[PDB]
Formats: structure tokens, sequence, C-alpha cells
């Protein structure tokens, strides 16, 4: 009888069901998929960008028959348009984002475009840390202070946001953040507190500010050639999965952000809450020229089409 599937996963961070969302997501999703598949599909687990960094995950997920959890660093390679779901402060609670992106027109539009350009099938936002914070070795409390600054940026959009507040913006790769930030090549990054524990970047910064400017999230990606080869209930098993897997590791990040943060604080780390006017200073600033930057890469029409979106998504919850 025909083997069973055997279909590789690649995603960054260590393997800990404790602290990497992104290794509790597929764990739960390599289980459900074994289980509804009945043992016809096999999810082989590659955590630590093992296989490659952002853009060269991207390239493979696009060539051959497999899974990847991209960022946005790898996202930005073929698909800047997903930028525009990612505007500073579009939404209000994790609620809202989970609205957007499990139900918005503009996901579905972005889903199809996304497959017919490149090969790729998109099969779910991954929530993977809370709403992202900024660290450094100096107190950061409002945009004035990035005056001068270096910053580690995961994608250009990072880069574009970082020089909106004054600050320089240097694209890093993930697996060596820690390095650039004690070298001195940067002094600051952004990102959730789970990515914050898993690199340990507590020990070479000392300061972390909650502006929860962006909503944290990756893209669950699936070679699309490989996903219509297989018959119709394998296809429903994998998407089903994919739902499944991401409303329990949203229930991971979501009721465990404070613990995170209160042990961000016990491993030395000064911690700032902004005033609601250094936020909205974060906002009027940040919002904006993101929006502009993001205009000169893109078509608006995905811009206006993402914030009315969101605007319904954040009314509607
Ligand atoms: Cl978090």
């Amino acid at each position: 009888m025909a083997a069973a599937m055997t279909v590789k996963m690649s995603y960054n961070g260590p393997p800990s069901l404790e602290d990497n969302a992104v290794h509790a997501f597929a764990t739960t999703f390599k289980e459900l998929v074994e289980k509804e598949s009945g043992g016809g599909i096999v999810i082989d687990l590659y955590p630590n960008s093992q296989l490659g960094n952002e853009q060269q995950r991207m390239e493979q997920v696009m060539t051959g028959p497999m899974i990847n959890v991209a960022s946005f660093g790898g996202m930005e390679t073929v698909f800047p348009e997903m930028f525009a779901t990612n505007v500073p402060f579009m939404f209000e609670s994790y609620a809202a984002a989970h609205e957007f992106f499990d139900n918005s027109s503009f996901m579905d539009k972005a889903g199809k475009e996304l497959r017919s350009r490149t090969g790729i099938e998109l099969l779910a936002v991954v929530e993977e840390g809370g709403f992202i914070a900024f660290t450094s070795k100096k107190p950061v409390r409002s945009p004035a202070d990035f005056k001068g600054m270096k910053f580690r940026a995961m994608d250009a959009s990072q880069v574009a946001m970082y020089e909106a507040f004054g600050a320089s913006g240097t694209p890093i790769p993930w697996t060596e953040v820690y390095l650039a930030l004690k070298t001195g090549v940067a002094d600051g990054q952004m990102n959730p507190p789970t990515y914050i524990i898993i690199g340990s970047l507590y020990e070479v910064q000392d300061h972390l500010t909650l502006a929860n400017v962006q909503y944290s999230d990756q893209f669950l990606l699936i070679n699309g050639e490989l996903l219509d080869s297989l018959p119709d209930s394998q296809r429903q098993v994998i998407r089903k999965a994919a739902h499944e897997a991401n409303v329990k590791t949203r229930q991971f990040v979501e009721s465990q952000v404070d613990e995170r943060v209160k042990f961000l604080a016990s491993k030395g780390m000064t911690v700032y809450t902004p005033t609601a006017e250094e936020l909205a200073q974060f906002k009027e600033l940040g919002s904006p020229s993101y929006i502009k930057w993001l205009s000169g890469q893109i078509d608006t029409a995905w811009i206006d089409h993402a914030m009315e979106d969101a605007r319904k998504a954040n009314e509607a919850v």
C-alpha cells in the first residue's frame, strides 16, 4: 500500500512548548493533522530556522512540497502587500485582529493574490506573541527618545518606522539579533515578550517599553502544488487543523502575556508603560509615516481595503 505523506515543516526558535508560541502551534498542528488524517499525513518538525533564513525558506516553500512558518522578513520578499495588515495601532484588541485575519475580505483577496503570484497557499495567520514592544539599553518613552539610536529591523517596514522616529534601521536576521545587540551594531529592537525570552535578549537589553505598537503574527505557508495534489478530505484536514491549532495557540499567547513581562522584569529588565499622551504620539507619528512609506512599494488600493476592513473588525467586536 502507498506510503504515508511526509511533509517537512520549518519555523523559527527552539522546540520549547513553554516559551515558543510557534513551536506550540507546530506541535498541536502536527498532532491534529496526524490524528485527523488517520496517519495518512505525517508532519516532520524543523525548529530553529534550521533549514535557512527567512528568504531561503520562502524559496524552499515555493519550489518544493513543504510547510513554512514565515515572518514579515520572509513575506516581504514576494508579497509586501501583507504589510497593509501591519499598520501601527490598526487593531484595538486581540479579538479585532482575530476577526480581521479570519473573516475579512482583505484576507480572501490577499490570499488569492499570494497564491496566484507565488504558488504558496496561506493556511493561517499565526499569533505568536502579544502586541509588539521595544527593547533597548536606554529608556524609551516616546518617539522623541529614538533620535540618534540604532535599532535592529526584521523587515523594511520596521526600517521605515525607526527612521520616522529619528533612529536608523538595520535589517538583521532573527538568529543573529543577540550578536548584533551585544557587539554594538544595534541598540534596540522590537518584538513581543515571547521572542525577547526565547532569544534571551534580556541579557543584552535592560529596558522594555510596552507600547503595544503592532499585532504580532507569522504566516503558515504551504506549497500550493502539494496541497492541491492531496485528495479533498486531506486538504480539509490540513485547513481545519491549521485553524484549530491557531485558536489554541492564541490562548497560549494571550493568557501568559502578563507573566512573560513579569519574567522579563525578574531578569533585570526595567519595564515601562507609555502614558496615554506618549502613545498618542507613537501613533500620530508612526501610523501615517508607515502608510506613506508603504504607498511607495505597493498599490494604495491594498492600504484602503485593509484600513476599511480593520475599521469594520474593530467595530464588529
Ligand atoms: Cl508575549
